[PDB]
């Protein structure tokens, strides 16, 4: 799947709101939405921060992403 699709899946599967995540990750809601829509590409550092919000590793986060 696309990385954006994976980001969206990780949130949705955990039943979390954008606002909840964004607050933890210290990013804006619209940036996270853009990430999940594939309108902007995340850096590695961003992936680390989201992985921490989802209680996973970046290794885990990328599973399923070709």
């Amino acid at each position: 799947m696309k990385l954006h699709e994976r980001l969206r899946e990780l949130r949705s599967e955990r039943g979390l709101r954008l606002k909840d995540v964004a607050e933890v990750a210290q990013i804006s809601v619209p940036y996270l939405s853009d990430l999940e829509r594939g309108r902007t590409n995340p850096s590695l550092e961003t992936l680390q921060t989201l992985a921490g919000a989802y209680n996973i590793t970046v290794h885990d986060l990328l599973e399923g992403v070709e």
